[PDB]
């Protein structure tokens, strides 16, 4: 049992029923006030998902081109909130605690995760500092209370391998004691030339029950990626049109060998304690601490040269990072009833604390040509170095009441911060302080029909740091979300179907602006973005899955001092939709054998802020083949084949600005054997 910070439920295919991200508490999808999606491990290995990002592209409401191809860090972008969307990543229910200031953001490896929850809108009633589109959960893989192992082995195109392996079960006879040891190590070049990917890690966990009352679970993550991918971008001259001759840019481009480095190294660890003590009153309190430490080099583009045609400007960014994060949350929660309603009360509080030191390099570098390279001119003339000690501290004290009362379920929602933030920099001594308080509420209100039916209405708040300062130095008033949601969910009772709307109206107050031709960056910019969300999960034929999914955004500065008031950001699209299916033959001679795919459709982007220019739209095909050799007496060892954009579509996925923009990922061909026993 133990509702509390726990998803629980039962999971069916691609469908999972119940989860905790929007409560803090396991709570059935259908009787949640909230928008929320959940992948699960089937599908993210379905799809042969690489990334965090990659498994969210059959999500609604999710853009996954931010940085197309590159595989460096996670972008999701929700309900077209771009900015800061490297801090959307929740995992086991406690922030990433990266800093969206630095290059240390944190990467998590799909393969030791067994779901990825998505909570769309303001949801800082919970969680603290978060963005106004949403926030993703990650749940890892927990110890089996009984034996189970598994050994993983891939290899594709792009020079693709990967081997992994997965061990789980009980240590004691009495199976209070359980362990769960997850290992990998793998490699891939990219589409781009003179780049490598490549990541070793291993995670071990214990759970430990004392007795029926409580679990204390520990956990180690540790990640080394001695190459970080590619994450470079080129102009719209030469992708989006030809350039100075039919010239354009390929898709395999890159900057400078011998002054391209990216090593990141994650060490977490953590622990889980579960108490209950009453039927009424349950408590946990979640830990984790993280160590990182970035070391980068890279020369990128910026811009055609002014003297040699064909050439790209180039500069250089370097930068040896050290981050230090402890956050921990305390829950607290009574589940009584008073007279006929029924209450879950959540009191918690929360404390993060972050500590970056970051050395900056930068310098200009040698132009080079976009079309028939020449490398080997990699001197640097280095800018003033910049260094500073970044620090942040959160403190939350919030409180949640979920009232059922016959078939009506409400959420009510109280939530203060205090956040502490400072800026030292090492070069200069002067050093930036900022305290402040923000309080934030969330009230949801949902209509059980007993057919399966549940409309509801959803108002939720966010607040997030500000990037940017009045340039006096201190940092801007924290930016604001705002969001009221209507929705309708339907599962027909003893379907596994699930078909969701959601309506929704958000607005994002004290955004950073100035004009052009000035210093100084002003907190009265405006955003707001309203749209459609429509997502099915469909069974049928016992084996035939699919999954369905409609997203309409339209997402607009309304405020602005930029000249840019009215226009549509870039890297949002207004239209997206997606459709997958998987069909198994359990019968018969093709006994054990799957077959599935489907296509992802993005809809137009604009190029710039000051919509000048569209990235042409764009339909991609994943497809895969896989079959169980269990019938053929080998028993627990299958085989798969994926193969994503399939039609091998050569693209622009999105465009930072007119400067950079960035190509999807070619067709990603894979091949994987899974062996359990
Ligand atoms: C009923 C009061 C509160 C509940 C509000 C939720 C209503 C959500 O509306 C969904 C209506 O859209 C259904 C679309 O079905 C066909 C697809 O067409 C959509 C293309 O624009
Ligand atoms: C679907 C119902 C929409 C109601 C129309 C909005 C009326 C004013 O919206 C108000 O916004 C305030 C701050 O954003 C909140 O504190 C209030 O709860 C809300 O009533
Ligand atoms: C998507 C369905 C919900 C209807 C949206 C209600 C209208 C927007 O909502 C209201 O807008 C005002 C002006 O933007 C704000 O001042 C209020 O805080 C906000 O509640
Ligand atoms: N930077
Ligand atoms: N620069
Ligand atoms: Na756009």
């Amino acid at each position: 049992v133990f509702a509390l910070g726990n998803n629980l439920g039962s999971t069916d295919g691609y469908l999972a029923t119940h989860s905790q991200i929007a409560t803090k508490t396991s709570k059935p999808l259908l009787e949640t006030s909230q928008t929320v999606s959940v992948i699960t491990r089937e599908q993210i290995d379905d799809t042969a998902s690489k990334t965090v990002q990659q498994a969210m592209r059959y999500t609604p409401g999710i853009f996954t081109g931010q940085v197309g191809a590159s595989n460096r860090y996670d972008y999701v972008v929700m309900r077209g909130f771009a900015d800061n969307s490297v801090d959307n990543i929740y995992l086991d229910g406690l922030k990433a605690m990266g800093d969206s200031g630095t290059f240390s953001s944190m990467q998590v490896d799909p393969y030791f995760l067994e779901r990825i929850d998505v909570l769309k809108g303001p949801s800082s009633v919970l969680y603290g500092r978060s963005l106004p589109g949403g926030l993703v959960a990650l749940t890892s893989k927990k110890p089996l209370y009984e034996d189970y192992r598994q050994i993983t082995g891939s290899i594709g195109n792009m020079g693709q391998k990967e081997m992994g392996f997965d061990f789980s079960g009980p240590l004691d006879e009495e199976k209070r004691i359980a362990y769960r040891l997850i290992g990998l190590g793998k490699g891939s070049d990219t589409q781009f030339d003179h780049v490598k990917e490549e990541r070793y890690a291993i995670a071990p966990t214990l759970a430990i029950d004392f007795s029926d009352d409580t679990t204390l679970t520990l956990q180690g993550y540790l990640q080394h990626d001695p190459n970080g991918g590619y994450h470079g971008g080129v102009p719209a001259d030469g992708t989006l049109s030809h350039h100075n001759g039919r010239h354009i840019s390929r898709e395999f481009f890159d900057g400078e060998p011998s002054k391209d480095d990216f090593d990141r190294t994650q060490r977490m660890f953590g622990y889980q304690l579960e108490h209950r003590i009453d039927d009424v009153w349950s408590a946990r309190q979640n830990f984790r601490y993280l160590d990182s430490d970035v070391d980068l080099s890279q020369v990128y583009a910026y811009g055609w040269s002014a003297s040699e045609p064909n050439k790209l400007n180039r500069y250089f960014s370097g930068a040896r990072e050290h981050l230090q994060a402890y956050i921990v949350d305390n829950m607290l929660q009574a589940e009584f009833a008073t007279g006929a309603a029924r209450h879950t009360l959540l009191t918690g509080l929360d404390y993060q604390r972050r500590r970056t030191v970051v050395d900056w390099r930068s310098g200009s570098a040698s132009a080079l040509d976009a079309f028939n390279p020449v490398y080997g001119d990699d001197a640097i003339s280095y800018f003033p170095d910049d260094n500073h000690t970044r620090r942040l501290e959160q403190t939350g004290v919030y409180l949640q009441d979920l009232i059922d009362i016959d078939q009506w379920r409400f959420s009510l929602g109280l939530r203060q911060d205090w956040v502490s933030v400072t800026d030292k920099n090492r070069s200069t001594g002067s050093k930036a302080d900022d305290d402040w308080e923000k309080f934030t509420g969330r009230i949801g209100a949902l209509y059980l029909f007993d057919n399966g039916l549940a409309p509801y209405v959803s108002y939720s708040e966010s607040f997030n740091p500000n990037a940017y300062s009045d340039a006096s130095g201190t940092p801007l008033a924290p930016t604001e979300g705002k969001q009221w949601e209507l929705g309708l969910k339907f599962q027909a009772p003893g379907s596994n179907s699930f078909y969701t709307a959601s309506l929704f109206h958000i607005t994002q107050e004290n955004v950073a602006s100035k004009e052009p031709q000035d210093n100084f960056y002003t907190s009265v910019g405006e955003v707001r973005s309203q749209g459609l969300e429509l997502e099915a999960h469909t069974q049928l034929s016992d084996n035939l899955k699919l999954l369905g999914s409609y997203t309409y955004t339209d997402i607009t500065y309304t405020k602005s001092l930029d000249g840019n008031q009215g226009h549509t950001p870039n890297q949002a699209p207004k239209h997206m939709a997606s459709l997958w299916a998987d069909y198994a033959f359990d019968a018969g001679p093709l006994s054990g054998l799957s077959i599935g795919g489907g296509a992802r459709y993005v809809g137009e982007t604009w190029a710039d802020k000051e919509n000048t220019l569209r990235v042409p739209d764009y339909t991609l095909v994943d497809a895969r083949i896989g079959y169980d050799l269990g019938k053929l007496g080998l028993k627990g060892l299958d085989v798969s084949l994926n193969a994503n954009n399939l039609l091998d579509k050569d693209y622009v996925a999105s465009c930072y600005s007119l400067d950079f923009c960035y190509f999807g990922e070619k067709r990603n061909v894979t091949a994987t054997v899974n062996y359990q026993f």
